[PDB]
């Protein structure tokens, strides 16, 4: 149901620029592509009423358009509607192995970020893959190469609670309740704990962030084209990292 909620001309109106300038992943992402995945991962984009599936496919879009963003300040048509600009991580100074029994690095592979939430590291592509039924350890630039698996390795991201944080999901949807400690932290429901759960290590908790205006300036501008309130807490300034 996700394609009864965002048209393909939505889509495009939103992830405007993608196809455009020096654009790194020109033809790469495709609204079929994304409504393959889509369809992968049950309740995404279609979990509460048509508000709260606006604003899942909104916060979805916000999140892995900053990701991926080629736009600048002055870039036309503004700096966001340049999401989805890239779809390999540029300059990494290191394979992202970080040794596991659970999730053992290949020899050779590198772990860097791909596809829509730049997935990273060596425990991300293990239960990734596991999850949509590839090896994505023997193979990571899987995530690079097919436009259905790498718009599913960022919606198993969104789809997974990974502990002491809940998943995007749960927490857009409104089934998220913060527990004493949360409280404590100043984590509240909204897509501001959300920029926690994707980068709040380096983002959030010491006031206002550049890279969090980033992120809330896509929701803004998507929220608007679907037609949908934003939703409180939008940013994280005062929340402390999730630890």
């Amino acid at each position: 149901s996700v394609s009864s909620i965002v048209s393909r001309a939505q889509f495009d109106r939103m992830l405007l620029h993608r196809n455009d300038g020096a654009c790194q992943a020109k033809g790469f992402y495709t609204y079929d592509a994304f409504v393959a995945a889509a369809a992968a991962f049950s309740g995404f984009g279609t979990t509460g009423s048509a508000d709260v599936q606006k604003r899942e496919v909104a916060a979805f879009l916000a999140q892995t358009s900053h990701e991926t963003t080629g736009g600048w300040a002055t870039a036309p048509d503004g700096a966001f509607a340049w999401g989805y600009c890239f779809k390999q991580e540029r300059g990494a100074s290191s394979d992202y192995c970080t040794p596991s029994a659970q999730w053992p690095c290949a020899p050779g592979k590198r772990y860097y970020g791909r596809g829509p939430i730049q997935l990273s590291h060596n425990y991300n592509y293990g239960p990734a893959g596991r999850a949509i039924g590839v090896d994505l350890l023997a193979n990571p630039d899987l995530v690079a190469t097919d436009a259905t698996v790498s718009f599913k390795t960022a919606m198993w991201f969104w789809m997974t609670a990974q502990p002491p944080k809940p998943s995007s999901h749960a927490v857009i949807v409104g089934q998220w309740s913060p527990s004493g400690a949360d409280r404590a932290a100043g984590r509240v429901p909204g897509f501001g704990v959300i920029t926690n759960i994707i980068n709040g290590g380096i983002e959030c908790g010491h006031g206002q962030d550049s890279r969090v205006a980033d992120r809330i300036g896509f929701y803004k501008r998507y929220c608007d084209i679907l037609g949908v309130g934003y939703g409180n807490n939008l940013d994280c300034y005062s929340q402390r990292p999730f630890a």
